[PDB]
DNA sequence: GACCGGAAGTG
DNA sequence: CACTTCCGGTC
């Protein structure tokens, strides 16, 4: 609850215990979803939204492209790359 | 079945 | 605004 998808993914990636569903892989920023159904299952669970799937989660990721929060790793399947430009901005404080 | 982005809905 | 839902492209 309250939590951004970009934050949720950093959360999982920060602990190598979650390697079986998501893990850093490649250049600075690059990660891949080893089990995207499980990643999406947890994201629905977190948001109380049990019809969540990879196809919906990924549309969320795709919206991050214009926001410069992340970008697709072309050719690698389930792999994306966080972009510091937009994360820095997203990390800044906001009213509540 | 990715992956894409348009379009419409949500609180 | 930051997603969720849905769906018709294209590979």
């Amino acid at each position: 609850g309250q939590i951004q998808l970009w934050q949720f993914l950093l959360e999982l990636l920060s602990d190598s215990a979650n390697a079986s569903c998501i893990t850093w892989e490649g250049t600075n920023g690059e990660f891949k979803m080893t089990d995207p159904d499980e990643v999406a299952r947890r994201w629905g669970e977190r948001k109380s939204k049990p019809n969540m799937n990879y196809d919906k989660l990924s549309r969320a990721l795709r919206y991050y492209y214009d926001k410069n929060i992340m970008t697709k790793v072309h050719g690698k399947r389930y792999a994306y790359k966080f972009d510091f430009h937009g994360i820095a901005q997203a990390l800044q404080p906001h009213p509540t």
